[PDB]
């Protein structure tokens, strides 16, 4: 059983934490609950740690007083079909593999899951740590709670024995690094450094050995990931996040500089040995917009090049960690302003970025952002109940799963399947683009190796390869963005037909040259 | 927002609740939950209530912890 | 009405059937049941049959005591998708006509459906009777009891007075041959001497005029495939896995002599003319690994060539009959022991292997059959009744169907929905791998036309056909297969690795061999 | 067993942490938890009949101690 600690005793060299903390809605809860901190309070002075007190990280510090909200987190949608390849003829990118050669993720790219599954899922996928981590066995893979209650409890390390990144099967890649798990765990919350610098008080940073930091996490999705431990208040952890919207001054809405000062961000930051080490962002309101964007977002977290000079760019660089914070239309511009691309394709030999899941910067001026709503009205909105005292669902799922709640009290005038009807025409039109424009950007790449050796120019192959990348770009934003079109419908019509348009270009530049070239 | 009292205070008069409070599971859970014992603590002594504590009675005072077996 | 014979009078010339008929559950089974012997017992001596008994091999035979069973076996599953062509984006193989190119499945090859079906699906498949056969009508498709029964009640012959095997429409063709009917039906098990070899006792022959096979054959999976009618106890006819097993000295488990030894099979043998003539092999035990292996096993029947000198092997040749007995990382070795190969690739000229579904093969060393689960426990599991006499259902499908019975019973710890998952999870992984190295072997066939007409090297080209080999069992094997991996998840992704590991190989080899030609 | 094994019994969850029901009412609502988790033998439909045997043997005596009280009374 817990026993009480006197909180007083701690406020005295910690301020930033009991103005927090007796203001809000957590005032009334003992530090026992999350730390061990006895050896620690024997041994500290007021400006020196002395002995590390422990924090607790896992999410069951927090279910103890709110059930509700972590069963409805760690629910498994069964029908969130697992492990599928999105290069498949019925997944998102029917000819993923052509477009991609040359990059990591043609190693694996499956459709998302749950969250409960994230941390075990980025160690699992053979494109991240070369086959080294696995389920236990194929049975694990349904575990969510177990997964929730650590990763190692589920998986196994094919060889404890070393540390280093490589291949343990023929067909997989190394792309892991220590900045991808900012967007699985915060585990190393009080580990790593604001972006992940070089700091003496950090264990872990961007140019970690990231098998030995990943033996060192264990829980998705921590609780506190949106929500202050101290004050309850609503707030953001991830640095990249923080650091385009305050350090870069970009604002919470980048389009909307009034919605950005109604729906601010506080960063606060935290000292070790009176020396900048740690921030969060506080928010104004409770916004999800921004609480999701802290992983649902295009980013860097990876070596790449750059496009003035096609240099390296390793992960020592701070652009190794970067929220671009642009929508599809000012991506070039972001890239371009950091001077970044993300790999060379294996047959066109052009520079490429690589989009990830920009769901935030695409549901920027949609209808519905536009509107005030938010991502958790769809994805993660208020249980409705005959009798019983509401809470917030946190199971973040497609809204499928409670169109009562999601969409149909919104929207009075339709039934069920009407709504899903509206979703399935937007979907159904943006996938047909997406395909139309994965066509045209297969007929030009497979126009490069004829080019080639038919003895067209480098000047023309370059020519093509600058149209490659905005073809790409105004392509692959869709089929990483997860709503297949529906958070903005328009935009993605206009980038589909500007990849299309591009690839076309492309085509009849290089069929002009060919035949020029046989001609003479 | 409930701000917690000094439930050592309280003990000083209440051995009772005291050996049943700082025992089991509810160790940690503060007085201010429950009761409202401002003017109480400032007129009482360890012989003589002084002015009546407020103590709540409604399942609510649980639910905030314990919404499930709440909504159940 | 039935009236029975004296069998003590047939005894006295038959001390191989006394044997089994008088120890077994058959024993108060009169012969009428199944043989009309009245001018045979006239006519027979001691040495020579005189006139031939008649023997029904029709599974009304059994139903009339065993209605259960036959009803069981003999229901559709009208899920189990009918005439589904494999090669389409939308089911297992999108891109098998590139890759079979140069084969006979090219034609026609549909997923499997229910086992009511086996005999006339066989008939009517578009690669093996040139269009021959055909339902009466499209109605007749559904006739699942009208197809046991026979299957001429439900089929026509377009040229009832020729037998040859020709086209009857532009793209079918004639693969068929007497070797494929053995896994489709037993009718022929007293006509046929053990391996289709040339016998004076034997009506039909690996070297038969197939079409009129055919016309003398009308039952599906006969009951006494698996059980012997004399002595109810269970067995195996299929010679080709009788000769593996027993002749070849391979074992019922080639991988495990402890359980080869505990489940293992005895070769009885039958003679004419005091001459061998026609085996079973009696199981120790009632195994439905081995009783559905006598079908669901990679195989030869038909013609090949020699990996050696690339000679025809003709339906004469033993090797025309052929159980490899041997899982996908033995299989080289299996075929190189032969010195077989199926087919020449259209467009690269590769001698290469035609797998087809090796179930049993594959499920070998899988966790489940080392621990002693049998394909019977989750494709015909025993059924549960609150109240009533339980028998073995017969219905040979999915385990979907039956989840309580087939999985739940043994995994306590799952729901149905997560058993479902478990399943998807493998296949929806094994499938991803699958199209992956679908695309690898694509891009290495589009290859050979371009490095051809550089004036590439026959050396190099060769050394590719050598890799194309490899990539295609070890792709193939898969497609063949009818799991999609959940009979051995691991073999599955070893095997696929490799496979995407060899296309890779050979395409660098070519597009660095065009590239010098180029240069040059 | 005791009155929360069949009015309150523990729920159960593919993935969730553990809780006791506190919804006390029949356990013909929840007859996985409550009853068949205990009786393995039985499918729900078996269990009911169980119960309702007993009901409806009990009621029908029920019912005649009631006849032949009324009909004492009315003497
Ligand atoms: C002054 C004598 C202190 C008292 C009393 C307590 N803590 Fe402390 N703590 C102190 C210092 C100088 C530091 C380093 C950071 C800084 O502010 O300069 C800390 C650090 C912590 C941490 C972070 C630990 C980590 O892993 O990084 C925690 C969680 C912490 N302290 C908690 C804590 C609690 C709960 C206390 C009361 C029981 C407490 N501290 C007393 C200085 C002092
Ligand atoms: C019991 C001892 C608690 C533990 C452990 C945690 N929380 Fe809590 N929380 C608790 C109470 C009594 C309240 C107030 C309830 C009320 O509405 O009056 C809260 C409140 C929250 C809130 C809402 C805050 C707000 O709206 O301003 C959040 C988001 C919250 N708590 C989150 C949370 C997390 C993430 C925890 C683990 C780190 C956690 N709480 C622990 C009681 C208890
Ligand atoms: C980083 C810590 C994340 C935050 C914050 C949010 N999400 Fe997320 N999400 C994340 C990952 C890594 C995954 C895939 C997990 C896996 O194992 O594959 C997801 C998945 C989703 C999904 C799909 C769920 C499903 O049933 O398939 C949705 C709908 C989703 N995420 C929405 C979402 C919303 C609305 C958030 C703010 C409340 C949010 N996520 C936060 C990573 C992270
Ligand atoms: C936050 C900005 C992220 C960083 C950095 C990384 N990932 Fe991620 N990941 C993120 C989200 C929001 C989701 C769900 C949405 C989606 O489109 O997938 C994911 C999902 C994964 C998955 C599951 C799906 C898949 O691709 O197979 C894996 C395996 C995964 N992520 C791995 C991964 C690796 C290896 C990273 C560093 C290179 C990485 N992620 C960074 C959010 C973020
Ligand atoms: C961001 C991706 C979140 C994570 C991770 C967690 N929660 Fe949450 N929570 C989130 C939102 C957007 C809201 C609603 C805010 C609003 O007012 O609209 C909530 C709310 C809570 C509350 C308040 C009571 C309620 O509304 O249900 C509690 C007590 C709370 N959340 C707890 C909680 C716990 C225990 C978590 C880990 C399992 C958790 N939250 C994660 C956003 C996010
Ligand atoms: C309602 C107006 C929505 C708001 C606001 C947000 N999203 Fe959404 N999302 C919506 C729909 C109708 C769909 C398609 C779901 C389907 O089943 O067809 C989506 C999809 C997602 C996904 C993929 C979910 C899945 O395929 O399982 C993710 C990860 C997602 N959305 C995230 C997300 C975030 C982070 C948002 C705020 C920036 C957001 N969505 C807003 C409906 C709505
Ligand atoms: C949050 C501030 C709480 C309030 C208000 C109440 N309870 Fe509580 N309770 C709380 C915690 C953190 C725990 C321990 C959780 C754990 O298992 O570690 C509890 C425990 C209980 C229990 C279980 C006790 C035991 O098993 O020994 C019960 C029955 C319980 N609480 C009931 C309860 C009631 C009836 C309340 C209103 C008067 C109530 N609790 C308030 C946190 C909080
Ligand atoms: C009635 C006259 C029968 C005909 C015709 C067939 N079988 Fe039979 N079979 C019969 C009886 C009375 C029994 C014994 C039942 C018992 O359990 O005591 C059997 C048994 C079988 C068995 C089980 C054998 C064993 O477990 O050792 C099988 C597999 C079986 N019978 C199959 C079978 C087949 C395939 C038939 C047609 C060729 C057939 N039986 C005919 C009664 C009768
Ligand atoms: C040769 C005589 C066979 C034996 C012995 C077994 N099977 Fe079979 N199976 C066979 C064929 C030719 C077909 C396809 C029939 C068609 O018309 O397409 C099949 C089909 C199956 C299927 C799929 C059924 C469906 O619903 O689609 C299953 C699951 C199956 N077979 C399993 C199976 C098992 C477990 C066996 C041993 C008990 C078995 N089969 C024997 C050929 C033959
Ligand atoms: C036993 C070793 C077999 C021989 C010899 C032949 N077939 Fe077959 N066939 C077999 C099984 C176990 C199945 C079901 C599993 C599957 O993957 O299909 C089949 C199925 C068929 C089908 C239906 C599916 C299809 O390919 O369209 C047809 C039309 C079929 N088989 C025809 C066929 C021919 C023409 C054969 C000789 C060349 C032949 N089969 C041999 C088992 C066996
Ligand atoms: C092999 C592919 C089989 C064919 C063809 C038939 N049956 Fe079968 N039968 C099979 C197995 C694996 C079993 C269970 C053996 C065990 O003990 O686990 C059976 C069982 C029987 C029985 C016994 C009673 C029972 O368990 O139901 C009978 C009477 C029986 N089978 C009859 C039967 C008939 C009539 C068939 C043709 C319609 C038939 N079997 C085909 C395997 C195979
Ligand atoms: C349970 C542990 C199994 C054992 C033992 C065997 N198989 Fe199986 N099989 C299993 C599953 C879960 C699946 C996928 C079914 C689905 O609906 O996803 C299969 C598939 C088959 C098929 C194809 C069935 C179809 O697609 O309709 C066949 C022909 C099949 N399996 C045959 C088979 C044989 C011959 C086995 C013993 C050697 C065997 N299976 C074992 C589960 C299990
Ligand atoms: C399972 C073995 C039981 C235990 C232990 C207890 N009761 Fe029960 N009760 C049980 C059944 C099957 C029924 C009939 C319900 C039906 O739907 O037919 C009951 C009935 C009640 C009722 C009336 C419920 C209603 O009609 O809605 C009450 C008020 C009730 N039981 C209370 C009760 C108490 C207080 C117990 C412990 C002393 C108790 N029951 C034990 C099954 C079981
Ligand atoms: C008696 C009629 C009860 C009333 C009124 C309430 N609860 Fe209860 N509670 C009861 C039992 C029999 C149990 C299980 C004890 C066991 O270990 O078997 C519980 C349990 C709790 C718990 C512990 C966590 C859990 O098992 O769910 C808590 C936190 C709890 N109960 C809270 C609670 C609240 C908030 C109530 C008012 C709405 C409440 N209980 C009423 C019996 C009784
Ligand atoms: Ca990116
Ligand atoms: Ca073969």
């Amino acid at each position: 059983n817990l026993k009480p600690v006197d909180a007083m005793q701690c406020f005295d060299c910690h301020t930033q934490i009991e103005d927090m903390h007796t203001v809000g809605k957590h005032a009334t809860v003992n530090c026992v609950h999350c730390h061990d901190a006895t050896e620690h309070v024997e041994t500290a002075s007021s400006r020196r740690m002395g002995e590390r007190p422990v924090t607790r990280m896992d999410l069951e510090a927090c279910a103890t007083c709110h059930t509700a909200q972590f069963n409805s987190f760690v629910e498994v949608r069964h029908e969130s079909h697992p492990r599928l390849e999105k290069a498949t003829p019925t997944s998102r990118s029917p000819m993923f593999d052509k477009l991609i050669a040359g990059h990591g993720f043609a190693f694996e790219h499956a459709e998302p899951r749950s969250h409960a599954f994230m941390l075990v899922d980025h160690f699992v996928v053979d494109r991240a740590y070369g086959g080294r981590f696995q389920f236990k066995n194929w049975q694990k893979v349904t575990d969510g709670m177990g997964a929730v209650r650590g990763a190692w409890t589920v998986l196994t390390d094919a060889d404890p024995e070393s540390s280093d990144q490589r291949r343990f099967l023929s067909q997989t890649a190394t792309a892991a690094n220590p900045v991808c798990l900012n967007c699985k765990t915060q585990d190393h919350i009080l580990d790593w450094a604001y972006m992940g610098d070089e700091h003496e008080a950090a264990k872990w940073s961007r140019t970690s050995e990231v098998v030995e930091f990943a033996r060192d996490l264990n829980h998705p999705l921590n609780c506190f990931m949106c929500h202050d431990p101290h004050s309850a208040g609503p707030r953001v952890v991830r640095d990249g996040l923080i650091n385009a919207v305050v350090d870069r001054g970009l604002g919470t809405y980048p389009h909307d500089p009034v919605k950005s000062e109604q729906q601010g961000m506080t960063k606060v930051t935290f000292q070790r040995g009176r020396e900048d080490f740690r921030a969060i962002g506080l928010l104004d309101t409770a916004d999800s917009n921004v609480m999701c964007a802290q992983c649902h977002v295009e980013y860097n977290c990876n070596p790449g090049y750059q496009l003035s000079d096609g240099s390296r760019v390793g992960m020592d660089d701070r652009r190794a960690n970067h929220f671009f914070w642009a929508n599809v239309f000012d991506y070039k511009e972001a890239a371009q302003e950091i001077d970044f691309f993300d790999f060379r394709h294996a047959t066109t030999g052009a520079a490429l970025p690589k989009l990830q899941h920009p769901e935030a910067e695409t549901f920027w001026g949609s209808v519905h952002e536009r509107n005030g709503v938010a991502c958790a009205d769809c994805h993660m909105p208020k249980v409705q109940l005959e009798n019983g005292k509401v809470y917030t669902s946190h199971s973040q799922r497609t809204p499928r799963d409670m169109m009562g709640q999601a969409c149909l009290n919104c929207h009075a005038e339709w039934t069920e399947d009407q709504a899903l009807y509206a979703i399935d025409y937007i979907k159904n039109y943006t996938h047909g683009k997406i395909v139309k424009s994965e066509y045209w950007l297969a007929k030009m790449i497979d126009l490069f190796p004829v080019a080639k050796r038919a003895g067209v120019s480098e000047d023309v192959l370059n020519q093509a390869r600058e149209l490659h990348y905005d073809a790409h770009l105004y392509w692959e934003w869709w089929t990483a963005e997860n709503s297949v079109g529906f958070h903005n419908p328009d935009q993605a019509r206009e980038s589909l037909m500007t990849s299309i348009s591009k690839s076309k270009e492309a085509v009849s530049l290089l069929n002009d040259a060919i035949d020029a070239q046989v001609a003479s």
